[PDB]
């Protein structure tokens, strides 16, 4: 139940589904491919 995906790292560019860490953004944006599927055509609330 406790927090699962800890979003407390060093690098500024951190994922949202895995809160990973990366040096550049390109790596992150593209890295999001590992989470393919969820295609929200609209904005998110929380
Ligand atoms: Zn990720």
């Amino acid at each position: 139940g406790s927090s699962g995906s800890s979003g407390s790292g060093e690098k500024p560019f951190q994922c949202e589904e895995c809160g990973k860490r990366f040096t550049q953004n390109s790596h992150l944006h593209s890295h999001q491919r590992v989470h393919t599927g969820e295609k929200p055509s609209g904005p998110s609330s929380g």
